[PDB]
């Protein structure tokens, strides 16, 4: 009987897209291995306390996402409206995903894939197979001119439709459209039914995706050329250290990845007990998680440098360098594997389940809290089935703005400013502040010797107050100070509107802390200091 596994199995899985589709993608975007020397630090830090502090205040107030904050501080209770908005916006673009992996997933169910060869329609004349790239009779007397991989041709032209700019939408594909709405529908169906099959599944399920990862972690090593791309994700620049998007995307990616400021932590901290040793699980669960992301790395980069070394291009320019990487490079494996179809539909259907895993939760979550919010309202009769396919059906018109021809940025838009980047700096730093310098790291601590059964090291005190509030801070300053507009795939500029779309995205989630401190200062009746003293002051029972 392993004690270890069953309880990590039956605390909660730790998998999603936020590991084998951010991550990489992420550290492919910032230099590789340049990526890996701030977030693995940040990683400590943005892993250990913060996702821990989420599961002690759902565990010691005993609340969801919106009444935990209203326990700790009630001048500060907007962390929860924060945290249903940036849920709100992730749910929308982040389905997006088991869009594309669902069109992916019905277009490999015949012998030949279509990304393998260059015959189709959507290929265009500068299409050329990987294995000519190289060759002598085409590399050297045919010039290369803009000549691209099929597999990436492919992606841009069939499942994108990729426009010349954000202002151009274009036509709506009707494929990506059927595709979203049968998902919609599947989440609908596997929420309003509840999804209670997962006595025995969750095996399979858990399994599943590590087997899948070690097979293409395998193939990826013993394919010639890894040992380059091995190199640049290791081996860092210290060049790329000095650029503040850098450490902005790896401050954000543990907090997407481990679904920090969220508040779905929050209420999965309610479940657990009060007598519970959630900070072993917590560090496991972390370390994990951390251990799968760096394990699919490698595999990213190994395929990367196989491209690489097959067409002939530098490891940095060999696909796109923005969201999309990963389907660029596992088919490329999964077509030189031999029964290309079988492996391709293996690795779909664990893409789509655990993206749908995370999206399950989240909504759940959502729902969960927007019923909370108005109970007799949103949960007597039959209303509260009307809400949640209200709230669905509002999500798929939101997100057919990313499933048009000009809708990719308008997905890379939402993946850097909706629902992560500077929002989630935001959330974490302000809970860090309102936990030491507010609510106090002394009591916290002797409430979680009474709660574990022993007071951990200064560490965690050291990170809610010093380490965490700091670095955030200065991260956010760097940004001010040297700030360079979003780019797509390094050669696409974002015209000003679209860069303003964007920040104000981010501050509608940004703003609820600082409009909940003014709601509830007016509400308040006596003078300000009074109002500011009763607001701070833990009014409503921690459950001691
Ligand atoms: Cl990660």
């Amino acid at each position: 009987s392993s004690k270890i596994d069953f309880v990590l199995s039956v605390a909660g899985g730790f998998v999603g897209l936020g590991n084998v589709w951010r991550f990489p993608y992420l550290c492919y975007k910032n230099g590789g291995g340049a990526f890996l020397i701030p977030y693995f630090i940040f990683l400590f830090g943005s892993g250990l306390p913060v996702f821990f502090l989420e599961i002690i205040i759902g565990q010691y107030t005993s609340e969801g996402g919106i009444t935990c904050w209203e326990k700790i501080c009630p001048l500060f209770s907007g962390i929860g409206y924060a945290s249903v908005v940036i849920v709100s916006l992730l749910n929308v673009y982040y389905i997006v995903i088991l869009a594309w992996a669902t069109y992916y997933l019905f277009q490999s169910f015949q012998k030949e894939l279509p990304w393998a060869h260059c015959n189709h329609s959507w290929n265009t004349p500068h299409c050329m197979e990987d294995t000519m790239r190289k060759n002598k009779s085409v590399w050297i007397t045919i010039s290369s001119t803009n000549f691209t991989s099929p597999v990436i041709e492919f992606w841009e032209r069939n499942v994108l439709s990729l426009s010349p700019g954000i202002d151009h939408p274009g036509s709506l594909k009707w494929d990506l459209a059927l595709c979203l709405l049968l998902v919609w529908l599947v989440c609908f169906f596997c929420i309003w039914k509840g999804v209670r099959s997962t006595g025995k599944v969750v095996y399979f399920t858990a399994t599943f995706p590590f087997a899948m990862l070690l097979v293409l972690l395998v193939r990826g090593l013993t394919l010639p050329g890894a040992g380059a791309g091995i190199k640049f994700y290791l081996y860092p620049d210290i060049t790329r250290l000095e650029d503040p998007q850098v450490w902005i995307d790896a401050g954000t990616q543990i907090f997407f990845s481990y679904a920090i400021c969220l508040g779905a932590m929050t209420s999965l901290g309610s479940y657990n007990k009060y007598k519970y040793n959630s900070y072993r699980d917590c560090m496991l669960l972390g370390c994990l998680n951390s251990g799968t992301s760096f394990v699919s790395g490698f595999a990213i980069f190994s395929i990367l440098g196989f491209m690489a070394q097959e067409q002939g291009v530098d490891i940095a320019d060999v696909a796109e360098s923005g969201p999309g990487l990963a389907f660029i490079a596992y088919p490329k494996a999964v077509t030189m594997m031999p029964l290309p179809t079988f492996w391709s539909i293996l690795f779909f259907i664990m893409l789509l389940l655990l993206g749908l895993d995370s999206q399950f939760v989240e909504v759940e979550g959502q729902i969960t809290s927007l019923v909370d919010l108005y109970p007799s309202f949103l949960r007597k009769g039959y209303r509260r089935e009307i809400f949640i396919a209200f709230v669905c059906s509002i999500s798929y018109l939101l997100g057919l703005t990313m499933v048009t021809e000009g809708g990719m940025y308008v997905f890379q838009l939402f993946d850097y400013y909706a629902a992560s980047g500077v929002c989630l700096l935001w959330v974490a730093f302000f809970e860090c502040f309102v936990i030491a310098w507010i609510y106090g790291g002394d009591n916290l601590y002797d409430g979680i010797e009474d709660m574990i059964g022993y007071r951990p090291g200064p560490w965690m005190k050291y990170s809610w107050a010093v380490i965490t509030p700091v670095l955030c801070v200065g991260c956010f300053i760097f940004s001010l100070v040297k700030y360079v507009p979003l780019t797509y795939n390094k050669t696409y500029v974002y015209p000003n509107w679209a860069i303003g779309l964007g920040w104000s995205l981010a501050l509608s989630s940004m703003l609820c802390v600082p409009l909940v401190i003014v709601i509830r200062l007016c509400q308040t009746e006596g003078p300000f200091l009074v109002r500011v003293k009763y607001l701070l002051t833990p009014r409503e029972p921690n459950r001691w």
